[PDB]
């Protein structure tokens, strides 16, 4: 067989296991080892997107789960440890496994309970791990799956920096940032129409405050996953190349391409060279995913700029959206306040200004000033301020033909945004209201919501 | 040109075909022939499910329909009957031909005609062929499509065993496991919705007492196409590795992967050699199609464990559910039953039984049993018997909170099943009822219909 | 760095731009230049299908946008102009730039101005540059993208011909084929359910009398893109193979095949060697789109016949449907006629041959004499003419069962065909009426609205 590098010799070894978006060291080992992987699932509510919960089920605590790195050729045994708390029984296949069910038939784990199986590493490679337990569609959208790096024997080439990405597709009976604990949606999931796509579990997983870091010169390599369920991804960096591509164990290695589909339950790893400072966004480029879904990661790169090799600015928010801040934790704040029925005038500004970038500002400016003649102020608005109501029907419907603001002519469209959540438009005419020396008070959800039964 | 190896020489070699999942022996030849192929279209109504019918166009009267296998450089003498009692005309455009429409012109032909055409197979490879008459996507949702191999002149490699996969996409009107005779559905198959994902047209076409058979240390070669009409298939084996996988008449060909993307329209040939016994499953990794819509296929290895490489043990229906079972022949039979209005108890009970595994057994277990305090018994449930319409509502719509069920508090959640369809309820029931001195009776379809109406 | 070629020499090259299907000459050029690029942005109406008239979002007034070809090393100045009458701020990501956003922050440019951005062009390749404007999906779906060529030092090998064909998924209120001017359709974009998925920007746009050319024998080089903003193409030609299929600036080149993976945002060049004359079909092989979308372009080939290689007839209407004529533009004319209300019967009449290609020939004939026994006829067709209203219905909601026409008994099945719109269906059934020695007459749109409405 390949991996034969005979029994496992030295000491048993208890694997380290890390949490996403960071990797284990590299094993650095001349010979097979027996390695011991304990993992537990669990079960339990985290935040999809900023007050949006969800019922994760999830390998380590975490989405994807713990990331495990063994040597090709050492003996592996694996203990699954189901949560008590756990409602549901949970196994796991890892693929790269030899053998029936990738370990699925003795992982069976019901909840407070152990298992364990043994398998030798035969294939190197980077490979997808994940629950294999009826029904199997609904265990992984809930998260059950991560990555098990199995190193070839002289392990890999040396980097800077070791990163660990997986998307997920995700199927809420809500619609795409509606707030409030959100059920597993199965007709969503089975039509393959999921709500979220993302990366690491979460929106903003992997942005702003919380993206991934390196300096110019220096190399990253990135195990990118795609646990599905459903979704092949068109995985792509923008502003960037991958010097190479290999997926899975595979011979074959593509290099110098900025653009790879990556199948449902596949992996790779992909090298990147840092060539000048600024912000690389990781997406599938099926382009709604990204933009309207939450399949953006960002890798941002320190460094001195190179006006010879690109002369342009930073991303902002014209590109990244709401994303380009380091976060939108005013949203959760307003979200809990609207809960527990303490929502503050202040409370609805701060989340409006988060929501505002990208989504109105690209046209409106950040000031609000506009564009003479192109857009109109939203600062000091005498059209805004003579009509809240009619406001809110903009912003859900949109707006055509001739009006008048601040004293000059407009005739231009500005498209309905009808996707805004009935506190995401109350939010940010609150924060516009409040702002730029406009009148001040409110507009609140249910306000919105009676404008979006009858326009 | 390619393939120059001149004009046929020999005798005219008349085909042999074969119906999927095998394949006709290598051609063994050191010369280019001529070859003639006769192929039949027939249109008629077979089984995509148990108890569910479907009009199927077929070449040749299998889905996939008959793998035709010759040489690079032959000149192949194409003959396409079109079968008297067939309702629409038809052709064939052959993937690997050189010329327009890949014969589609020249083979149309009408229900009690025959066409004819030649060409010369200058590219090597593995070829969907499908029809090509409009709509074309009609024809091939209702599985015109297969296979043609141009072996390379001096042939491919000896393997042990050569199958034949192929996936398709189906669109019926009605739900998935609905029953009866299910008509094509134009408006899902626009949307690239399929009702049912399938391997050689059926569901269990290759699982139970229909898998693949090799033995360890052999090597298997599957010729695997994507008849689509839309899919593209994560093309994926669970538990084991390709050694190979070649697209087409590729001169790429990778190496050691688990999982591969093949286009709508595409084939692929893959190279697997059995390591370790057990079922070894071929999926569409869009893991909703795999489990929740037909498209999962096994390749079954006899052989003596092997406890250093994987100590686990066989697949079973936690994984792959009620297909786990050599058959599901019993809800046929009470389909049939339903039909002629014969229905009894015992029909019921059996049909029942083949569906609860895994189901509903990956909790429950397959005796009923439950685990004390996690999840709760079927088996002499007094809870069950207490209320049989509290049971159908259980399925349908789950159930969570505090029960008692005989004796013990159980605190947790089963979710809906919400997609299970009425005769699959009742028949379940109806079996449990019967089963662990549980009270008898039966439910039926109608009192399902009912509850389903108004939870 | 790569593209390591020194200061730009020799004098400042202004780019020309070329608008698909063609491309601008090879830079034929040693040494690394300052290549200064200018594009316009220009937002129009144009017919995105006859009668069917869509808002496009244009880089420079085509989809897709103007090529963009430079050498490896050099310096590029890109001018981005956005026309004084557009309604919306626009920028520009190229892929292949090495900078965050691939020039989107700095490209930014409000109605009536300009803005520019300088990069070195480090990555040979084939690229898609898009717009990268929030909301970016719309954007992209409006035809906001383009191919850019950096080519290798020592240019490309010389070939016969080249050429640009770019997939885009289109998102249109009204179903396909529906006429008016369409607005953008967010809830369809957001789910990945396009109405038209088009080469170049329309339906027909490479069919017909705008096919591409070329001769037996000589090599064709096509610049594949894949603009989205979503759909994944599997990238097929019809009885032809690729030589090569090289993914953008890819070490890795895939060789002799003939179906190939496009990501959403991909690109590839790819090469075919002319060998028999006739038209070779471009398609995505997601069939749906190809046949029922609009996913279809043309390669005529002019040359001798070679009954050696192939012996079969040129591609018609049995396979490509209605797009085998040199045009459609009856079609637009009669739409025209009804806006101004000034519809005759002889423009429901042309408009309808048109529509009656493949749609009804493939089974009545082009001639409308059917087959007798098998296809009744439409020529002088009694039951035609008995009931008009009778084969709206028929049109829209199938025919089954017995009936007699010309004397001669039918016992099969005409499907359905309720996807044809109102005016479709009129205007094929007065063509019908119109020919063939039938009553004459007509049949309105309204008259199959109602019949639509009431079966
Ligand atoms: C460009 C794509 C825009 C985005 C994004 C948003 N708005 Fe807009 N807005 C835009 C235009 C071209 C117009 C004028 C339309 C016309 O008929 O000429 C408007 C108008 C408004 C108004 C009314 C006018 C004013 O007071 O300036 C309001 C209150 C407004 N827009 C608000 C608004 C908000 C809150 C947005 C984010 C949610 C937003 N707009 C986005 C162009 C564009
Ligand atoms: C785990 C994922 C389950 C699957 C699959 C099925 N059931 Fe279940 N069931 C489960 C739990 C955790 C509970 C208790 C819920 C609570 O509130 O604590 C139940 C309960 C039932 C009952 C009622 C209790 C009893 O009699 O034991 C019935 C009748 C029942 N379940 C039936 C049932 C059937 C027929 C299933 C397959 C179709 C099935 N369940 C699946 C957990 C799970
Ligand atoms: C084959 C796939 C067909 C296509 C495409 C179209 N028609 Fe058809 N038609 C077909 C059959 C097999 C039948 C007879 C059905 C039966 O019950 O035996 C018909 C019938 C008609 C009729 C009525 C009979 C007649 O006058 O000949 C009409 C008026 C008719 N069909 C029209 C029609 C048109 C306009 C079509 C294109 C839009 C068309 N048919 C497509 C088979 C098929
Ligand atoms: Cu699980
Ligand atoms: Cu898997
Ligand atoms: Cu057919
Ligand atoms: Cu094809
Ligand atoms: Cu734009
Ligand atoms: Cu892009």
């Amino acid at each position: 067989l390949p991996g034969d590098f005979g029994p496992p010799r030295g000491e048993p070894i208890h694997a380290v296991l890390t949490s996403p978006p960071l990797v284990p060291p590299p094993v650095n080992r001349t010979y097979p080892a027996k390695v011991i992987v304990e993992l537990e699932v669990v079960e339990k509510e985290m935040q999809i997107s900023e007050g949006v919960s969800y019922t994760f089920w999830t390998f380590g605590g975490t989405v994807p789960g713990s990331f495990i790195r063994v040597r090709q050729g050492d003996t592996v045994e694996f203990h699954l440890k189901n949560h008590p708390s756990s409602k549901a029984p949970h196994n796991i296949d890892l693929h790269g496994v030899t053998g029936p069910g990738g370990g699925a038939a003795s992982s069976f784990t019901a909840p407070g309970h152990e298992s364990q199986f043994t398998f030798k590493a035969l294939n190197e490679g980077i490979y997808v791990y994940h629950c294999a337990t009826a029904p199997v569609g609904m265990h992984i959208a809930n998260g059950m799956y991560g990555l098990i790096l199995v190193e070839p024997p002289e392990g890999l080439p040396k980097v800077d920096h070791e990163y660990y990405v997986m998307q997920g597709d995700f199927y809420t009976a809500g619609k795409y940032r509606e707030k409030g604990l959100q059920p597993f949606d199965m007709e969503k999931a089975i039509d393959e129409r999921p709500s979220y796509v993302l990366f690491n579990g979460a929106e903003g997983a992997l942005t702003g405050d919380k993206a991934l870091h390196a300096k110019v010169g220096e190399t990253v390599r990135i195990f990118v996953g795609n646990g599905g369920p459903n979704l092949v991804s068109s995985f792509h960096v923008i502003g960037a190349i991958f010097d190479q591509v290999r997926y899975e164990g595979g011979t074959n290695v593509q290099k110098n391409v900025q653009t790879t589909l990556i199948p449902a339950g596949g992996a790779a790893v992909v090298k990147f060279t840092a060539r000048v400072p600024g912000s690389y966004v990781l997406v599938d480029h099926s382009i709604f995913r990204a933009f309207n879904k939450g399949a953006m990661a960002i890798l941002k790169i320190d460094g001195a700029e190179n006006k010879l090799v690109y002369s342009g600015k930073e991303l902002d928010s014209v590109y990244l959206g709401d994303r380009a801040a380091p976060n939108m934790s005013a949203v959760t704040k307003a979200t809990q306040a609207s809960v527990s029925g303490t929502l503050t005038v202040q409370d609805q500004v701060q989340a409006g200004r988060a929501l505002f970038a990208g989504t109105c500002s690209v046209c409106h400016q950040g000031n609000g000033a506009g564009l003479p003649g192109v857009f109109p102020p939203l600062a000091k608005s005498d059209f805004l301020a003579a009509d809240p109501k009619r406001a809110m029907n903009i912003v859900l419907h949109g707006l055509n033909g001739k009006i008048k603001v601040n004293g000059q002519e407009y005739d231009s469209v500005m498209p309905p945004m009808t996707q805004l959540n009935d506190d995401e438009v109350a939010n940010i005419l609150t924060y516009v209201l409040n702002s730029w020396d406009n009148p001040g008070g409110r507009v609140s959800a249910e306000d919105v919501k009676k404008v979006r039964a009858q326009p």
